């Protein structure tokens, strides 16, 4: 039993073989990557003379229709003149090739989540995740603009890839989970530990859960470690009450799912389920501490290093409370991120 001639696997995969050349142009050196979705690979590309990589869609009618929404809004972005389009990953051509889509983008280097492991989850330097911050800044302030209107729905440190190993300079990638501002379709999204209050209380939701994640994201870059790394979405809501307390009386008065995490009591005011004690009284696990402004840094290791003043994390902890802001409708935005006192040099 074959599937598609030789050429796919049982499961709707282009059977990638090293050494391969394709369309007398591509030629392919190895898989480095797997997903849903389908696969990428390492290729060189002989008439440009440069490294691509190409992402290879399963064979598949879901798949297929799934990656047409990520070509057309890579394309969106790319008729865009500005400067700030750079921080997105580009996507140069596309082609069918033995019945699977293929996306051919820049080659790049690995992720944020790969960083972190060559630390052992020790995290790197405040400097570095300042240039991090940065640049993020700056690409949601470019999906913002009116004419896209982009979320990403997915930011999470596997998705921020390094250009180069030795740089700082770093690219968004992956938007086949996206969609632009509009009507609601779909609610469970964003990787848990980086999901937004507005999404697991199933409520309308906007660019701003993106700033939700990237607030997980830097602080989980200088401690190695993430911010809420919940089990369930229980889990997830208690971690989440445990640094930042109770959410506000309005909003909860308005989710569907409050009732998931929360119990209105009498007087009007809301408190946590009862549900073996586990959790932290609310907001209690200060972010104060967690970053150890005043004791050296995370776990007192940055005790004697430069660039760690308590002055250099007092403005970090503010610019992160600031994105991890309860209300979507004053949690800070990509314009005013970027003119932080986090940022003057
Ligand atoms: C090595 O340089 C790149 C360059 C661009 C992409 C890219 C673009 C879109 N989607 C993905 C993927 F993550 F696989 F979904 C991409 N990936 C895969 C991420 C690597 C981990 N699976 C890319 C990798």
């Amino acid at each position: 039993k074959v599937y598609n001639d030789g050429y796919d696997d049982d499961n709707y995969d282009y059977i990638v073989k090293n050494g391969e050349k394709w369309m007398d142009r591509y030629e392919i050196d190895s898989l480095i990557g797997k997903g849903s979705f389908g696969q990428v690979v390492k290729a060189y590309d002989r008439v440009e003379q440069e490294w691509v990589a190409i992402k290879i869609i399963k064979n598949k009618k879901a798949f297929l229709n799934q990656a047409q929404i990520e070509v057309r809004l890579l394309e969106l972005m790319n008729k865009h003149d500005t400067e700030m389009k750079y921080y997105i990953v580009h996507l140069k051509r596309h082609f069918m090739f033995r019945n699977h889509l293929c996306l051919v983008f820049e080659m790049l280097s690995y992720n944020l989540y790969d960083l972190l492991r060559n630390t052992n989850f020790r995290g790197v330097s405040l400097n570095l995740t300042r240039k991090f911050a940065q640049q993020m800044c700056t690409a949601l302030l470019f999906l913002a603009t009116p004419e896209l209107s982009i979320i990403h729905c997915d930011l999470k440190p596997e998705n921020i890839l390094l250009c180069n190993p030795k740089r700082s300079a770093i690219k968004i990638v992956d938007f086949g989970s996206s969609c632009q501002l509009g009507q609601r379709i779909y609610q469970y999204i964003q990787s848990r530990f980086y999901r937004s209050p507005e999404v697991l209380l199933g409520m309308p939701y906007d660019l701003a859960i993106d700033m939700w994640s990237l607030g997980c994201i830097l602080v989980e870059m200088h401690t190695g470690e993430p911010l809420f790394s919940g089990a369930n979405e229980v889990d997830q809501m208690n971690k989440i009450v445990e640094v930042l307390g109770i959410p506000p009386a309005h909003i909860l008065d308005q989710a569907p799912k409050a009732r998931k995490f929360f119990e209105k009591l009498p007087d009007g005011t809301w408190n946590l389920k009862k549900t073996k004690r586990e959790y932290k009284p609310p907001g209690t696990r200060k972010l104060h501490n967690i970053l150890g402004v005043e004791t050296g840094g995370p776990g007192g290791r940055r005790a004697g290093e430069s660039g760690h003043t308590v002055a250099d994390y007092l403005k970090f902890k503010d610019l992160i409370l600031r994105m991890l802001d309860y209300d979507p409708k004053t949690r800070i935005q990509p314009y005013y991120a970027l003119q932080h006192s986090f940022f003057k040099k």
